[PDB]
């Protein structure tokens, strides 16, 4: 739409596209921060809406906002949560470090929309006001950090954790299924003492189980909300019950254990909870990287690699099956590693009463959660559930190795066993061929003595 | 559009939305790699189109493709370059590590579209074929790395460098303008010996000038193209002149100094050129971070900070002017730092004949270029061009410091000068007040002797 | 020299040394840089060998004579009597095999002497057959890593963290009544007390402590008993539990045998996670150190709200220039911890199959981080934090110089009118009161009674 | 002990040491971890003092007697006669002031003795007045940093890089005729020669060399002469150029005075950029080391296309298990360089106004990276690369075992038909020829003549 609407702020009047619900400040920001293409994540936008919804309810309960105006704001916020206004938030991540502009973006959209809901119109003759009504009892300083934690906790609890548990379950099933399949162990990439495929997979299971607990330990700090601290953390210009009531409200509507932050100065001046929470995520990324690598190496081939297992072929060189799910997963693990550094730098850069590196920190944090959650889901349904052992190949490898010589010790002694190993190695023979060539035992004895199952 | 079109590949038939130009493989990928929200950057999409356009021309020149089919492919590619098909590339960054899926995405879109251009129809009865025609003489293995370098070099040359030179020019002008303005120096954050504001800014200028040369030194390696190496770098299934001719073609149509990579194995097995090029970018990020910090600290106030300079107020607490442009810039500098780690991990992870961490590497690389280029442009036009000195404040600081005591040495000797400094410090007086209290000199003498201009 | 040998043959070793052929050979093959195993790790490796000897004895696998001699040689290492006997670089085999053999040879040679024997090939105690009995480099090194890590965190890091917290808590309590100007985006903002600002630092440290404590249980898991690939092949069934118990006993730390030995051998997950908490602490400390040095900037042209002790001698003609040196040392080591995290992450993500072989590098970085953080907090505490003092005159001057207090006037006069005097003060360079009186909007008495900064 | 003093008073220093009061005081205030200034930096700082002494003498600012004595004391440091005289930790003042004073005191005390004087307060040569004449810690430390960095890159890193490149170039030339199976995504792909694969490693190293060379000009710029804030106040106009010339002369390196002293003092930009090239080299080396160890994996259940020398003794009952130890040491240090880059970047991005005060940490990481890379390449070269040998039987077995060669058959039979035998070979577990003959699509003779792997 070419038609414009004249909106205004303390700085003056500016043209806003008539079909849009934002106002003067969002338009100004849009024109001053034309940097790259990253915008606020949808999850953050919804968290901001939830925060405004909660603030409105509590403001009403405290007699600070009229029932009609408060309910209108609440209704407008719900539409945002329903995905009806995703096109109303054009601001880039690369804006003011406190997230003031996106806060104002939400205030303007909710004000113009709530006005219409009250039979009013959008624009300068609106019934609901962005600052006086929608931003009542708040500050960009405590609102943005709150939206950050709401989005972070819900994403961890609703997306990440469920996917982690699911992948763990699948791997545990595979572990039990292949409990009796003996294969060659590998240390330093060299042939080593045997172990079952089930034991090897149990290692991946234990890794995921440990990662779960680590992630769980980081949740309580993220559950702490800054709302109520206002500009510098002192809570100036708020009702003494506000901070507690707004935290309770958010907890009730999200069904998540949110609590008001015991120290508002720590809450506004840092991104510590997220720096720590992300620490657990980079840990999971390192674990997932190793699991994904084991899978693709073990599945390498079909003729010139290891080929101990086969994975589902999901796309259209005969047996050439590229482990694409493993590639997507390893790539995103590197991404999480890089994201941790950006977050660490932002988190260590707070100054006095406020950390102004927030949009960047939340951009990286939510991205890591999306990548990890979707990555595990994709890897699970498109790879893990279909992992199958190549029994023939596994057995062939076992029988060609020199690592089973240990079973001969108790029968013919160490010296003779080592001699057989040496001969086989120097002459390129199997242990059986060497043992028989030397005449140290019969084939029947070899077959009875070297049972990999007793590793 | 609900209506579907049945397309097919080696794996079978799959439904594709009728209004779309992609095919079976893109649809399969779309359904298997539902990970996060990051898709291929527009610049990479255009680079891929340029690569296909160049390959078509050379294939024609070598009599491998019919004039009509080749010109149709070329025309289809131009539409992509014109931005007519940005909606035809839905694939996520988190796909196969070689970028095979996006290569196929381009092949299918160009095939279906070129068919229509030849009076044909899109779909399985198309005149132009994705693999046989559009991907002729190519492999995803050498195509993707080529598209990566084309996008990288053009972005550096057309976006980044011009913006860097512009910011440098602005700062150089400011440096000359404030050449005579003496201010207090600061080391360890403590008051130190004086220097002019112009000298301080000249430091920022020299930093940017040095960064330019470093970036320029990284360009030749990025100019090397892998096209012609095919699957493993040997160039199997190509005309001996192909590699050279396709590099010349790209050079001609882009007006950039592209050359075929002297060693195709290094080109396919690594992302070394980008790892190194990004090294120069993280260097620029560190420099920009320091400049941005100096600006905001120097502009801090208006009453309780340093307040030596004032910056343009771009948005609507009276004199409270938040340095938002500085905040956006410092945030993106942290981003570039994190991106470098993701790139380093991906670059160090190649295996044998191919590095399969490419989509992730190019995602991070082009993002850093966008951030740095747009960031400098925004910071320049919305901050740097309007930097002004607060002469009154600057002079006040100079006169309140104890650092000008040095000018007294040649007149009254070191011992008396130090005594005046000590007295002023202990009693909270200015150097003049202390000197006069002691009776070591008259006010006229002080005013004549301590001339900061002779620092 | 003395001639020692192994399967590869004989090699000369300095006669005045207790190491053997394998250590001598490694000394020639891994001449990389100058980093060696830190003392804490050497001690941890010695403790691991001491525990193994005791258990092997209890299980009747090792004679009392040899077992007691080995434990005795180990105690000497712990007592700092053999620091010069571990010359191997960090940059060796990724499993730490070299350092395992270094310990086996030193302990064997010394144990022989203790038994009236000699060092060298005629030694009575054998490095592989005796000192390394029931073990493998594969499960011994990871165990040593966890023992060193857990003891360093518990004995050094945690105590220093608590001490620094207590000091800052005392300061916040002491300055609870000093109102200062708040700063957001580096700009003048609304007031808060110095005590409140410091309480923010305290809460950060308290939060970090719990985060660090959450990572200890995983680090307490020991690999010992997993043997070569985690199966425990060639070990008595009770060995793993018994040795973990023994280690818990002699160190007084809650060590337990790892529930899953495959996870224990194939990864460095416990350390990747524990270090995550450490880089978090580094980010917190960096912020605290920066606030302190910026608040102390001056003495005339910065902020100067606080003063810190002058530790280094200064120029006679430059009184007042006090460089915040402890803050510079602390921020530098914080950057180091961040870098260390990346190295650990890359090593931790790089395991293959049954064993992660990036161990020496991971433990080198981890122990360094603990060392830097523990000592850094101690130094900052004693040489800076304990001496933080407010410059009350400067603080008040700044407070009464800002236009931020105009908010109090609103409650006593229309928003626009209160803002009106602020506009003038700002425009003319006057103070809120000066402008207020000049504009005749009020009198000195009523102004002072209305603008009560202590009332937030 | 001996009693030395400074503006803060007197303090006892061990009589057998040459340092003074300021170094002794710092030793008590910065007791952080165990990292001290590396030898290369100590030498660089000594060279800087030697050059300053000469120029000051030439300008008539220092007496020939003292100037020559100072240079003599400096040469002794370079000769390794005073390594024990620099006990200061890396974690000190961010400007490196402590280490500057450490050098001033040691040089003053020793110079006095050289002049028939004594060490201590009755010394004839003064640390500040003489050794530090015309200088400041602010411009001396950055200069020492660049001298150490440029000399390390030129004398250690570059030569080792060229040597490793030459060795690998010989290998590619030697194995130019050995056809092996290519691998993409870890899957069997089309063939290439071992020589071609190795040529890829060579090209990587050659590219890295030029990238490293591009960073040298900026590192060659010296801050000396900038003085406290970069203005050069209190220095003779020709001092900066003369001292840079002197340094170029005695080191034989192309040092020049920094065109902009403000950029030189306020940042560590030259090192941030130079290190960028180093982490690039680390990424390249990591890839090379990984290829080598994976290609040598085995001896029976991996790839086993090549064999590398066995450097460490192995178990008698386990012949063939050759751990790629040099590859493990190399990949570990590559991870270290990556971590080091992050620490340097954070320090480099943290300068404020006229001076960057994260210097000791930046130089510690930078020099370590150079050391790790130079020594790592040397060790890998001599103990692994020179001995890389192909296992021709294994290579050929793998080549004739893959279905990838079916491409050659297409040119002699319809795509579908050629693919048909491939389908069977794959399905039945037969070889391309076995399936080809069993399907009767050709005879042994014509198959062998059609599938020429050497013809790519």
């Amino acid at each position: 739409m070419n038609t414009v609407r004249s909106e205004k702020d303390s700085m003056g009047a500016i043209d806003v596209p008539a079909d849009k619900l934002w106002g003067a400040q969002t338009q100004r920001s849009l024109e001053h921060f034309r940097i790259s293409t990253e915008k606020m994540p949808t999850s953050l936008i919804h968290a901001l809406a939830l925060t405004k919804r909660a603030a409105a309810k509590v403001n009403e309960d405290l007699g600070l906002l009229s029932e009609e105006k408060a309910s209108a704001i609440r209704q407008a916020a719900d539409e945002v949560l329903a995905g009806q206004h995703d096109d109303e938030f054009p601001l880039a991540i690369w804006q003011t470090g406190s997230g003031t502009q996106s806060n104002m973006n939400m205030n303007e959209v909710l004000a113009n929309r709530a006005s219409e809901l009250l039979g009013g119109v959008r624009g300068m003759e609106r019934k609901v006001h962005p600052n006086d009504d929608v931003n009542k009892s708040q500050s960009s300083n405590d609102v943005f950090p709150t939206a950050m934690h709401v989005a972070a906790l819900l994403a961890l609890r609703k997306q990440l954790i469920p996917q982690l548990k699911t992948l763990t379950q699948t791997l545990n099933e595979k572990s039990r299924a292949f409990a009796d399949i003996v294969k060659i162990g590998r240390t330093h990439l060299q042939d080593a003492t045997p172990l079952t495929l089930g034991q090897e997979i149990s290692g991946w299971v234990a890794m995921l189980e440990h990662n779960l607990k680590h992630i769980e330990y980081s949740l309580p700090h993220v559950a702490e909300l800054a709302l109520g601290g206002t500009a510098v953390g002192t809570g100036l210009n708020t009702h003494p019950e506000y901070a507690r009531r707004v935290a309770d409200e958010l907890a009730v509507i999200t069904c998540a254990p949110f609590v008001t932050a015991p120290n508002k100065f720590e809450a506004l001046a840092t991104c510590d909870a997220l720096v720590q929470a992300h620490g657990a995520l980079k840990g999971l990324a390192a674990s997932l990287m190793k699991i994904a690598n084991d899978v693709r190496w073990l599945a390498s081939g079909p003729r010139c690699g290891i080929g101990e297992i086969s994975i589902p072929e999901n796309e259209p060189m005969p047996g050439k099956v590229n482990p694409t799910q493993c590639e997507a997963l390893t790539m995103l693990c590197c991404q999480v590693m890089g994201n941790d550094v950006a977050i660490n730098m932002g988190g260590a850069s707070g100054n006095f009463e406020l950390n102004v590196f927030r949009p960047m920190v939340i951009h990286n944090f939510l991205q890591s959660v999306r990548l990890l959650a979707d990555g595990m889901e994709s890897f699970n349904k498109h790879c893990a559930v279909g992992i199958e052992p190549n029994r023939e190949r596994i057995n062939q490898l076992l029988n060609e190795s020199l690592m089973l010589v240990t079973a001969l010790n108790t029968h013919i002694g160490y010296d003779k066993a080592a001699e057989i190993a040496k001969k086989a190695h120097k002459e390129g023979l199997t242990l059986k061929a060497a043992a028989l060539a030397l005449g140290y035992l019969s084939e029947a004895e070899f077959d009875s003595w070297v049972r990999p199952e007793q590793m």
